[PDB]
């Protein structure tokens, strides 16, 4: 869609700097810097739809590792450890995989 003109490029500009280590991710300070909770639930539509690369409606290990390259350029390959705990933590549900209305909330719940 556009991370850019939804959210905000300067919002994603902190973003994807909160994520941008091995292993030291942050989702409830990543959606508060990239104003994600502060946009509409329609909006966060349009950005989990951004990180769903393939379209299935599901994030799982093989987007999980590059996942920021939705939010925007110089994302990278996130750690194994990265990897390893966000498909957990991330899957507030029990499929093993990232939902809209989770990832939302996941974030509120902190
Ligand atoms: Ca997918
Ligand atoms: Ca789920």
């Amino acid at each position: 869609m556009s991370m850019t003109d939804l959210l905000n490029a300067e919002d994603i500009k902190k973003a994807v700097g909160a994520f941008s280590a091995t292993d030291s991710f942050d989702h409830k300070k990543f959606f508060q810097m990239v104003g994600l909770k502060k946009k509409s639930a329609d909006d966060v539509k349009k950005v989990f739809h951004m990180l769903d690369k393939d379209k299935s409606g599901f994030i799982e290990e093989d987007e999980l590792g590059f996942i920021l390259k939705g939010f925007s350029p110089d994302a990278r390959d996130l750690s194994a450890k990265e990897t390893k705990m966000l498909m957990a933590a991330g899957d507030k549900d029990g499929d093993g995989k990232i939902g809209v209305d989770e990832f939302s909330t996941l974030v509120a719940e902190s």
